[PDB]
This record gives C-alpha cells, sequence and structure tokens, in this order.
C-alpha cells in the first residue's frame, strides 16, 4: 500500500510535468500559428497583387 | 475563423487598391477622351474647309 501512494504522488508530480511540456510545446505552436496568419496575409495580398 | 477575418480585411484593402488602379485608367481614359472629343470638331470643320 505504502508504495502505491508514494508513486501515487509521484505519479500527480509526473502528469504536471507532463502539462508543463506540453504548455512548452502549446507556446511554440501559438507563435507558429500566428507566423501562419502572417503568411495568409501575405498570400492574400500576394492574390491580388499578382494582378 | 481568425485567419478568414484577417484575410476579410486585407480584402477590403485589395478591393480598394483595385479601385485606385481603375480611377488612374479613368484619368487617362477621360484626357483620352477629351482629345477625341477636340479631334471630333477638327474633322467636322475637316468636313466644312474640305469645301
Amino acid at each position: 500500500m505504502r508504495g502505491q501512494i508514494r508513486g501515487l504522488e509521484m505519479a500527480s508530480k509526473n502528469s504536471q510535468d507532463g502539462i508543463s511540456l506540453i504548455q512548452t510545446a502549446e507556446g511554440a505552436l501559438t507563435e507558429t500559428h500566428a507566423i501562419l496568419q502572417r503568411v495568409r496575409e501575405l498570400v492574400v495580398q500576394a492574390g491580388n497583387t499578382g494582378t
């Protein structure tokens, strides 16, 4: 039982660390995503300005 | 959605630029047109003055 318990507290900490890893990935994908927004604008006025 | 929106603002700016391009063409065709008015006069009195 005790071993299980201490590994469950460690399980909580584990999953929290995993969330944080993901949050790093999501800041990165957030900025990448905003870049793609800017790109999309540049493609649209590339559309008009191609004429 | 957000991408669509920003491309819609860019769509507004696009069409405005297109209008301006046209306005350039329409100043040009305006002056050309006035020339053809003068020409028409010169052809009419070329009509009489041919006699």
